């Protein structure tokens, strides 16, 4: 029953998920001026032209894009990584106005949304498995901003009126998760872990530097979506993101000088 409300949201979730006060909880603020440059730290190595796209799913927190993992097409690789990571899902976080709606911050800086692009470690077989591992996910972010339209967006805010309400999906094949990258691919990378329950240890955290631009139009259509079921009271899904946590015995290491 947890969700972002007043009654059940994430002041509350310690109560049935205990690592919620754990020692790499996300997200995080990144302060630029501390992150320092790790010239140890690679290219990340972002391959999606066969990612098999299937299905959008209004899961009653968001949305996700859920793509065909069942062999190696669309992987992340490189940057801090070792090894493979495959592309199960990608989904979004944002907020009721521009100024709020991301869940990792930089210098306090909060985004009016942010993309997680969710990828698990081939090496433990399947996504159930790689949740019970330290190195299990990686999860690539990238920060949006108003202004421009992102031309690669248009197609996921158009098929939003059909997935109002929690449980609705539908079809989403041939969608190429390329047109949702900014150009560069300058992260800040940390471990940490899902930001909703179960809130799981599990994540390699790469966060670009780069935000892209949606325009208010494209961000608008995201706040018409509903956290409720068909025939519900109508609750708007907005703010469908987690504030900043404590950064502990951490360090967040920068691919770029
Ligand atoms: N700890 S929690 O956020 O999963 C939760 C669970 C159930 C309720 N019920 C109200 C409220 C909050
Ligand atoms: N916001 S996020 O990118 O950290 C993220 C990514 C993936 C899940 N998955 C939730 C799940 C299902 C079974 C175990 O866990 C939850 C959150
Ligand atoms: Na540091
Ligand atoms: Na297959
Ligand atoms: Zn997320």
């Amino acid at each position: 029953h947890w969700g972002y409300g007043k009654h059940n949201g994430p002041e509350h979730w310690h109560k049935d998920f205990p690592i919620a006060k754990g020692e790499r909880q996300s997200p995080v603020d990144i302060d630029t001026h501390t992150a320092k440059y790790d010239p140890s730290l690679k290219p990340l190595s972002v391959s999606y032209d066969q990612a098999t796209s299937l299905r959008i799913l209004n899961n009653g927190h968001a949305f996700n894009v859920e793509f065909d993992d069942s062999q190696d097409k669309a992987v992340l690789k490189g940057g801090p990584l070792d090894g493979t990571y495959r592309l199960i899902q990608f989904h979004f976080h944002w907020g009721s106005l521009d100024g709020q709606g991301s869940e990792h911050t930089v210098d306090k800086k909060k985004y009016a949304a942010e993309l997680h692009l969710v990828h698990w470690n081939t090496k433990y077989g399947d996504f159930g498995k790689a949740v019970q591992q330290p190195d299990g996910l990686a999860v690539l972010g990238i920060f949006l901003k108003v202004g421009s339209a992102k031309p690669g967006l248009q197609k996921v805010v158009d098929v939003l009126d059909s997935i109002k309400t929690k449980g609705k999906s539908a079809d989403f094949t041939n969608f190429d998760p390329r047109g949702l990258l900014p150009e560069s691919l300058d992260y800040w990378t940390y471990p940490g872990s899902l930001t909703t329950p179960p809130l799981l240890e599990c994540v390699t955290w790469i966060v670009l530097k780069e935000p892209i631009s949606v325009s208010s139009e494209q961000v608008l259509k995201f706040r018409k979506l509903n956290f409720n079921g068909e025939g519900e009271p109508e609750e708007l899904m907005v703010d469908n993101w987690r504030p900043a946590q404590p950064l502990k015995n951490r360090q967040i290491k920068a691919s770029f000088k």
